[PDB]
């Protein structure tokens, strides 16, 4: 939206950086008018390498002589490319770091309610992450290649009509003509591009269905048609993936048919010209070559404009935090300092809300007193402004009416270092930053003494536990060298609070951890240190305020009743109900970054983001994104296996290649006539230079259709081959991808919004790893072949010379274009460390505003960023050295060449126009190289990350759903009796939640299981198929072990209802017949009626036709129950499953299951659970588990004789309503 003006961005610059961006600009124009002096010289050898041919003494000094100038322009390039590249990268790295500083310092001094999660710290964090690198990107080094390529062009028209200004129209002129046709190819390429990308998302929410719902998918057998709804929407993507093959064609063969139609138009009028006696044969070499690469280097300096706009869009952002204003601000000369304090805390009508939404009122006439030397309980129940109490004292914000004074005295007029140095602060997850044990104790005092620190972990329940540590208090908590990452932790936050000595102490309900034995440790540690201070108490659960000598209670805005523990328990005023309510019973932002950060890479490059997770506990973890280069390598053989998957096509490959070497024969085909025109320039019989360029006229044309009939076969093919390859490994990962246990799904690092995407780009860059790096192989590699076979027929003794110095020749054109990107290379990976330092300092900053450290971050932040300086200066000195000195070879290897040419004239061993068809050659040959060798680690190196998608298809899997030597089911009985059987998730093993759990189950019965309050109640079910596997033990099914029969003959007669019912993208006519295949229209009517929904299901004006699994009509809970009923119904199993858990009914008036539970179990093996106690009545037997172990069995009138049991507990949570 709002943006910078692109100046204000240099707006940092000290005074010393306006003389490296001096210096980094008069080295950027000599540069860039540098090759149009090149042409300069050229035109000048060549009108004494030839116009002499009969002097011959003549020719070795003015050879001698303009061979000699191109070593003087060689330390011109050497000096004004180390000026625009160590003096650009440098200067625009003193300018970031700069803002950094005053950034940093612009957050910490705000005030802290400022940040509450609601897109704020997931925007303060990343506003320092990319904006900071989207500012460097743009004003570093772009701007250096942006003046370079702009003097080009302004000095490529100088040079040009200078010499001959009768051609520097025609050459100009007829450039539009070459960009016209340039610019139809990229605008159809969008225009079919977009109809591929718009076709594959009807298939991207088919391989989305059949994967988020995978519980489903396997439960039944529908895994061997949901591969025929993908294969018939990929089917719309292959042949209109063909014709995109021949808009390359077409587009590459409409410019070499217009370009070498551009070329005969300007070598004809330059025969006219010099018959007619206006120019010469050089001077028309030199206003040709000049306007043309002059004018063709606009479509570089307008590519800069891109990464323009993105600077001053992120600029302003960071200069808007800066200069926003704060209200709680520090005033060192308007403000006050008491001396002993006494603590006595009262609130006056203090009225407060949350300053994000005004709506709802938390302090409405809000008035309690706080004693000195005393403990006082403010307590609630529920988000009444529970935490408001401890965020107020604090000076977090302010109270919009009200005032609030400390022993008579206001603290509005007091200054931020004498309030909060004397306020200690625990609270919940407590702020460990990533550093030492001996450096997080400092933060309360920098330096008192070693002995103390000691002292303060002696009362902490610390110091045996800190010395059981391999180190002198050194141990690190961010990085994971010695965990204390327990289920008790220990709490060392507490020596914060002790060491500090605060008078005010301000804690917390500091018992969050799943207490037990291991969290009262830490209970008695803080009931020690409430002596002699002024302190409160905040508590959820009354079982640890029962020794607290004050308690006063809030309800909503306003204190309702005072006194001790004597009168609380009286009266039954609001603690009744309380204590019978204690009776009836972050880590997302790692989420939250990765979504932000993720659709938006598609125009950012990969070397400028990150890719945000959680890590370890210490900060959050800022992986550089650069992470291709060093993980996920690919099997080495996969060169020779895509090949063998991509083979039945042999013809289609063969009648490809043959387009491929025909068209290699188009660089020669232009180098070695347009170096017979520079011979037929110097004729003197001015008839026999026209009957020979009617020659060098036609075969332009004749090999500019050639490329025409050649470019299209190339790309017709080799696209074929192409998308017979994006087709048959699309088909084959999702029928690899169904084949996988259900635990795997489970991990978040696989979930259902992943793995179509790795279908969707990482499937389809094989295009691009065996189709088109094979013909940008076989396309130079007969290029630089049939250039070395012309070289050695013309002349052979100066084409080894040439071979000899082809070393350097393609080394320095490979030079040329590594600098089209800029040499920073991985931008993101050296500023990943500094930016952690910034990411604990903003998402932990409520203990920031505590303790004053808000002079310790900012030099931890400014003692570690001299680390990527002194790396940008090493590596803007080499890598602007090495630059420097391999284009020097260039120009002074062009003139040992030349120069070697003019000696054996002399000698009469070869002539003229055989130096300049082996020279002219030779150049152009070695442009061609240096773009095969700049892609030789990628063919070796894995492919690319996306290229190594090996991990499903190579991948075994456990639980195989067919096997070949298992024997099928015949007809189950229903036999289910649990031998010892214990179990966990893989996901999660540390909680045990089976203790050798047993049941039994005779055929043409039923089971109550309890629900016993959620104690992983919804998992019996999940071991009756194999969505997992026991940790010991045998499931021992139909008196059989079930991991000895075929998976897919087993699920197809066991149906169940899933917890949370949802249908597929499609009519209700396949939703009610998933379940059964086969059956067409005669069952299905009768099989909605069941759970009945029969007039809901005829109440429609489609008929059955109705969008309910997404983009139709929307359906609620209660009537979605009834749909999924009428699936088991039809399939007519043996072994019916039900599910309840953790209200999930939401049907009021309860009728949906008063008919489904009576009607349903005929003649079938159920397994019903609930997790209400209402309509509970079983009427075979009962199951009511503890901690993984069942504890009482019978029908439901042995369990209704026992006095107490367990089932007493679960009568009384009926009247808990
Ligand atoms: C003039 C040469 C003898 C000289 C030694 C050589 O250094 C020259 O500067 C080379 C690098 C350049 C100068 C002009 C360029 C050509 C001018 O640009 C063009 O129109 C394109 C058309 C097409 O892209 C061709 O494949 C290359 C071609 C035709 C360019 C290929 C490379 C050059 C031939
Ligand atoms: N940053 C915030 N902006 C707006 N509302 C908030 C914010 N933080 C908390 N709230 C809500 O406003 C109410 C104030 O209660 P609070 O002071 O947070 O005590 P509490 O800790 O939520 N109660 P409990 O968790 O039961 O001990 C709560 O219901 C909060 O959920
Ligand atoms: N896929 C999973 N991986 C790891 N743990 C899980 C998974 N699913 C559930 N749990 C945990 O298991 C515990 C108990 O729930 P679970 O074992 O799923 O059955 P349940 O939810 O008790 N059934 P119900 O009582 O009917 O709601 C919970 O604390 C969950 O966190
Ligand atoms: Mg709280
Ligand atoms: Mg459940």
């Amino acid at each position: 939206e709002q943006s910078l003006p692109f100046f204000k961005l240099f707006s940092f610059a000290d005074k010393f950086d306006y003389l490296l961006m001096f210096v980094g600009s008069l080295g950027a124009i000599v540069h860039g008018s540098s090759m149009p002096v090149f042409f300069l010289l050229f035109g000048q050898m060549v009108n004494g390498f030839g116009k002499n041919q009969m002097d011959l003494h003549q020719m070795v000094h003015e050879v001698s002589r303009y061979s000699l100038y191109f070593v003087y322009l060689g330390l011109v390039v050497c000096f004004s490319s180390y000026a625009e590249i160590a003096c650009w990268m440098y200067s625009g790295e003193r300018q970031v770091a700069a803002l950094r500083k005053k950034y940093l310092e612009a957050v910490l001094k705000q005030d802290v309610g400022f940040f509450d999660t609601d897109a704020r710290t997931g925007d303060i964090v990343f506003s320092v992450s990319t904006d900071t690198l989207l500012v460097q990107d743009a004003i570093s080094e772009k701007v250096g290649n942006f003046i370079h390529y702009l003097s080009t062009f302004l000095a490529g028209l100088v040079v040009g009509f200078v010499s001959a200004w009768k051609l520097a129209l025609l050459s100009v002129a007829v450039i539009p003509g070459i960009a016209f046709a340039g610019g139809l190819y990229a605008y159809t390429l969008t225009g079919i591009t977009s109809k591929s990308r718009e076709s594959y998302a009807n298939a991207g929410v088919i391989a989305e269905q059949a994967i988020a719902q995978v519980r489903t998918v396997y439960s039944y057998v529908g895994e061997s048609k949901a591969l025929n709804a993908y294969s018939d929407a990929i089917q719309y993507t292959l042949k209109l993936g063909y014709k995109a093959g021949m808009a390359k064609g077409l587009g590459l063969g409409c410019t070499y048919g217009i370009a070498c139609m551009s070329w005969a138009l300007v070598f004809w009028y330059a025969g006219v010209f010099i018959r007619n006696g206006q120019t010469d044969g050089g001077k028309a070499f030199t206003a040709i070559f000049s306007a043309i690469v002059g004018g063709m280097s606009l479509g570089q300096s307008f590519s800069n404009l891109g990464a323009f706009s993105k600077g001053k869009a992120a600029g302003y952002k960071l200069m808007e935090i800066i200069n926003q204003r704060p209200t709680i601000i520090q005033d060192p000369l308007d403000g006050k300092c008491l001396d002993q304090v006494h603590g006595n805390i009262e609130f006056k009508d203090v009225t407060f809300s949350y300053p994000s939404r005004p709506d709802v009122m938390i302090f409405r006439n809000f008035n309690i007193f706080f004693p000195s030397g005393k403990t006082v309980a403010v307590v609630g129940g529920s988000g009444s402004g529970k935490s408001t109490v401890v965020s107020l004292i604090e000076r977090f914000y302010d109270p919009n009416s009200g005032q609030i004074l400390l022993d008579g005295v206001e603290i509005k007029t007091l200054q931020l270092k004498f309030l909060r140095e004397q306020i200690g602060l625990v609270n919940q997850e407590p702020a460990l930053f990533a550093t030492t044990i001996l450096e997080n104790i400092l933060y309360g005092k920098p330096d008192a003494t070693m002995v103390e620190v000691e002292a303060a972990a002696s009362a902490a329940n610390a110091h045996s536990f800190i010395t059981l540590l391999p180190k002198g208090y050194d141990t690190q908590v961010g990085e994971r060298g010695v965990q204390l990452s327990g289920g008790q932790k220990q709490r060392i936050a507490i020596a914060r609070a002790m060491l500090k000595d605060p008078k005010i102490l301000l804690l917390d309900e500091a018992t969050s951890a799943l207490d037990a034995s291991s969290e009262s440790i830490v209970q008695e540690a803080l009931d020690r240190v409430m002596v002699g201070r002024t302190t409160v108490v905040v508590a959820h659960r009354l079982c640890t305020i029962r020794n607290v000598d004050s308690i006063a209670v809030i309800q909503q805005g306003q204190v309702v009743e005072t006194g001790t523990h004597e009168e609380l328990i009286a009266k039954s005023g609001a603690y009744a109900s309380l204590i019978r309510f204690q009776e009836m019973v972050s880590t997302r932002l790692s989420h939250s970054l990765s979504t932000k950060s993720l659709s938006l890479r598609s125009g950012s490059l990969r070397n400028l983001s990150y890719s945000y997770s959680t890590g370890a506990d210490g900060r959050i973890e800022m992986i550089s994104n650069a992470e291709t280069d060093r993980k996920t390598r690919a099997p080495e053989n996969y060169f020779y296996r895509l090949l063998k998957l991509n083979s039945p096509e042999w013809p289609y490959s063969i009648m490809g290649a043959v387009g491929s070497i025909l068209s290699g024969f188009i660089g020669p085909t232009f180098a070695i006539v347009m170096s017979n025109m520079i011979e037929v320039f110097y004729y003197t019989d001015y008839d026999s230079m026209e009957r020979k360029t009617k020659e060098y006229v036609f075969i332009y044309i004749g090999a500019g259709l050639y490329a025409v009939g050649a470019y299209l076969i190339q790309h017709y093919f080799f696209s074929i081959m192409g998308e017979n390859l994006t087709t048959r490994v699309r088909r084959m990962m999702l029928s690899a991808i169904l084949r996988n246990e259900v635990g795997w799904f489970d991990e978040d690092e696989h979930n259902s919004s992943l793995i179509a995407a790795r279908l969707a780009t990482d499937a389809a860059d094989v295009k691009s790893a065996i189709a088109e790096r094979i013909s940008v192989i076989l396309q130079n590699m007969t290029s630089l072949l049939t250039s070395f076979i012309v070289a050695f027929i013309v002349e052979w003794r100066v084409s080894l010379l040439i071979l000899g110095t082809f070393p350097l020749l393609v080394l320095a054109n490979f030079a040329q274009q590594l600098s089209l990107k800029g040499f920073a290379g991985d931008t993101a990976k050296a500023h990943a460390k500094t930016s952690m330092i910034a990411g604990e300092g903003v998402s932990n900053i409520r203990t920031v505003a505590a303790f004053n450290a808000q002079s310790k971050i900012l030099s931890l932040f400014c003692h570690e960023l001299r680390v990527p300086q002194k790396r940008s200066l090493y590596r803007s000195q080499t890598s602007g050295f090495l630059f420097g000195l391999s284009q020097l070879a260039l120009y002074g290897s062009e003139a040992l060449i030349l120069w070697y040419g003019a000696h054996l004239v002399s000698k009469g061993v070869s002539t003229f126009s055989k130096v300049i068809k082996v020279f002219v050659v030779l150049v152009i040959t070695a442009n061609s190289v240096a773009e095969t060798v700049s892609l030789a680690p990628e063919i070796i190196r894995g492919g690319e990350a996306v290229g190594s998608v090996f991990s499903v298809l190579d991948r075994q899997t456990r639980i195989d759903p067919d096997d070949a030597d298992a024997d099928p089911v015949e007809t189950i009985r229903g036999d289910i009796e649990f031998r010892h059987v214990d179990f966990a998730y893989p996901s999660r093993p540390d909680v045990m939640v089976f203790r050798d759990f047993n049941l039994r189950i005779r055929a043409g019965h039923s089971q109550a299981l309890v629900g016993a309050s959620g104690s992983g109640k919804s998992s019996v079910i999940a071991m009756i198929e194999r969505f997992y596997d026991p940790l010991a033990g045998k499931v021992m099914i139909d008196g059989k072990d079930i991991r000895r029969l075929n998976l897919k003959s087993l699920r197809l007669k066991i149906g169940l209802v899933q917890q949370e019912p949802a249908l597929f993208a499609a009519t209700i006519f396949d939703n009610i017949a998933y379940g059964k295949d086969g059956a067409t229209e005669s069952e299905v009517i009768d099989a909605a009626r069941a759970a009945n929904a029969h007039g809901f299901i005829s109440g429609l004006p489609e008929g059955y036709k109705t969008p309910v699994g997404e983009r139709g009509v929307q359906l609620s809970g209660g009537q979605k129950q009834r749909i999924a009923i009428a699936r088991a119904v039809l399939k007519n199993p043996t072994v019916l499953l039900l599910d309840e858990a953790t209200s999930a009914l939401d049907a009021e008036s309860e009728c949906v299951l008063q008919e489904a539970l009576e009607r349903l179990m005929r003649g079938r093996t159920t397994v019903v659970v609930a997790h209400r106690l209402s309509t509970i009545r079983g009427v075979d037997c009962i199951g009511v588990i503890q901690d993984g172990r069942i504890v009482e069995q019978g029908s439901h009138s042995e369990l209704v004789s026992r006095p107490e049991g367990a089932y007493s507990r679960l009568l009384q949570l009926q009247t808990h309503r």
